[PDB]
């Protein structure tokens, strides 16, 4: 986490030398620069570079992001979404790609923390940003198979899980005191009968996934940018919507066991909510203003409703992939803990709304 | 013309998925598909709507399937195939998944090996292989490629054995003039011939060109190249090279061997300058802003580096055309192209003087 080992010290050094151009080409490997900057066995992060004393010979960056994959179609997908958002300008520039990892720019930035998205400016900013993610024609499935299927194949996984344990087996027969299954079909339901537009989603829009861009901190509208579209795809937009608004209660930087903290009460409140979509809807159309403020409010108020539905599928989903990571991951976490605390905020919200 | 019923119901489905407006809602008995190339592997097929229903928006009437049929190499082509689509340099994608892929459907043929040296086909050639040669690609940048690809075929030449009279005398003569050596030999003389590396197509020949269908009458921009399976990084020379030894190849003779090759059709010296007189403003800022001297000179020196590289596109395409003759699902005749190619590669070394 300051060097790394000795093989992808190297094989960093030929990948850089071999897919970047201008002085790159010409590098021995004691000038190379490399660091971790975020480590496991997998999604490896390591930043690259020239030595300072090295001038470039034309537009090739100084430093890149070297991203190691880590032990098929999956990848084809992310890879093609990857490339088509660097052309657009809508994503970091792609300079190399190979099967253990890729090339990317590097992005001078910090992430958001979890306490930054209420604040209004930044608040406005993910609105507008979300829209145009939205608004994006992407070469996948356009029917918004997406929710569901997913809910289902972490719920099939979930009902096969045995755990030897006895802490993690009492946490997981009390989620399946719940009848999941049947849980799952009343959320089916409930949002079957919520019209919410198919809209490209990135579907993990939280502060992790947020940059801060370097120097741009006095921009009031340009200093975000959207990022990690491992999960995107054609789907509802209310909960992209919805999960953002979730996001709002989980902080993942805690520093001790489980290592988040869960909190009901930095939920938006009814006024931080159209603050959002009042940014998110003239920025997806932008005749919007025009409309009679009669319009605009009844369309306000039906998003509300819309989006506070699908954010309990937020819950639903992201629970499930929980218990699901604590089975067969060895990154380290509360994962058990983590889905009782979706779980708990899916039945307390459920309640508040009526449904 | 029409496909196999499950093909149909697949292609209805993929159609019907990934595509936006009036796809969305058709129903399988007004879909329309034909059949435009078979094989075993990129079988392709148009899929269309009926001549009757709207558009609701900018959606297409009609787009091509490609079916992949028979790894790394899957995400490399589609990426490039996304990138050249966002750069307006290709055919849109409208959708990508495990089986293939649906593109823009773009009205068009395929040229001729003879309308190669139409000088209006030609000069356009070389502005859009300029321009392919321009462009930056996530691709490893090291020009491995040209003889790493002959290396590798030739070992699978030197351990092949063949069965019957026809098949042994042929491959006796290729062995006979010790392609090793030959090979170490236009190593030595390619390694002192300065040629850029660039972004190559490394199959640039009239079936990989398309005529846009009601652009015949401009001079300029009516084609567009396809199909960069072979496209790498590599000298620059090749890619000319490769092009200018494709004016004597046609591929779409009826009887056996199923090719036809004249060594008098590879382009004069006055056909080659007209080709690179259009690629080298194309490929260099100010190129025409520089004295007739310059000019000139980098014009008599590219000359001679492609010409020199068009020896690697003879051997390369050589060897390839011995190991298909083992390994061939396809009926050709390979034997009889490859010893077409080796009397090529002695031609253009004695009209050099190597
Ligand atoms: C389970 O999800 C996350 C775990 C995270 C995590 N875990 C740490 C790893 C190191 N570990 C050490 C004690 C050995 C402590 C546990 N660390 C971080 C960074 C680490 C750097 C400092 C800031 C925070 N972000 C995370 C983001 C996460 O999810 C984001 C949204 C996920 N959505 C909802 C569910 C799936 C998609
Ligand atoms: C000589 O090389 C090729 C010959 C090909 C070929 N020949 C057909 C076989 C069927 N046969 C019919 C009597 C049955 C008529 C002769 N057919 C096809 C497909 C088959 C499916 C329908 C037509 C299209 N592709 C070919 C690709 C070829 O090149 C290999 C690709 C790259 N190489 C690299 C160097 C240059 C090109
Ligand atoms: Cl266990
Ligand atoms: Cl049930
Ligand atoms: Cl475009
Ligand atoms: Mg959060
Ligand atoms: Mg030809």
């Amino acid at each position: 986490d300051e060097q790394p080992e000795p093989r992808t010290r190297r094989r960093a050094y030929l990948w850089c030398k071999e897919f970047l151009p201008g002085a790159w080409r010409g590098l021995r490997e004691d000038e190379f620069h490399i660091s971790v900057i975020r480590g496991g066995l997998s999604n490896m992060l390591f930043q690259c570079s020239l030595p300072d004393t090295t001038a470039t010979l034309g537009d090739e960056p100084r430093k890149v992001l070297l991203r190691l994959y880590g032990a098929a179609e999956a990848m084809v997908l992310e890879s093609v979404m990857f490339a088509i958002l660097a052309e657009r300008s809508l994503g970091p520039k792609l300079y190399g790609i190979f099967p253990q990892g890729r090339l990317e720019q590097f992005i001078p930035s910090r992430r958001l923390d979890t306490e930054e998205l209420s604040l209004p400016d930044i608040s406005a900013e993910i609105a507008e940003k979300m829209a145009t993610f939205h608004g994006m024609k992407m070469p996948f499935n356009k029917e918004p198979k997406w929710l569901f299927g997913t809910m289902e194949k972490y719920l099939k996984e979930v009902l096969r899980i045995k755990f030897t344990e006895e802490s993690r087996i009492k946490k997981l027969h009390k989620l399946l005191s719940y009848n999941l299954p049947l849980e799952l079909e009343n959320l089916r339901s409930l949002l079957e009968s919520t019209p919410s537009p198919v809209v490209f989603c990135h579907n993990d829009c939280q502060e992790g996934n947020i940059l801060l861009l370097e120097g741009r901190e006095n921009s009031e509208k340009q200093k975000l940018m959207l990022i990690d579209f491992e999960y995107s795809s054609y789907n509802y937009r209310g909960f992209d919507i919805g999960n953002h608004f979730c996001e709002w209660m989980y902080d993942y930087s805690y520093e001790k066991y489980p290592f988040f903290r869960a909190n009901i009460r930095k939920y938006p409140t009814k006024k931080q909510q159209l603050h959002f979509i009042s940014s998110y809807l003239p920025a997806f159309q932008n005749d919007f203003e025009n409309l009679s403020t009669e319009e605009k409010s009844i369309i306000k108020e039906e998003m509300l409703l819309e989006v506070n539905r699908f954010a309990l599928a937020s819950h639903f989903l992201w629970g499930l992939w929980s218990i699901v990571q604590a089975k067969i991951s060895s990154i380290e976490f509360g994962y058990m803990d983590y889905a009782q605390a979706r779980f708990d905020a899916y039945f307390h919200q459920k309640r508040k709304l009526g449904v």
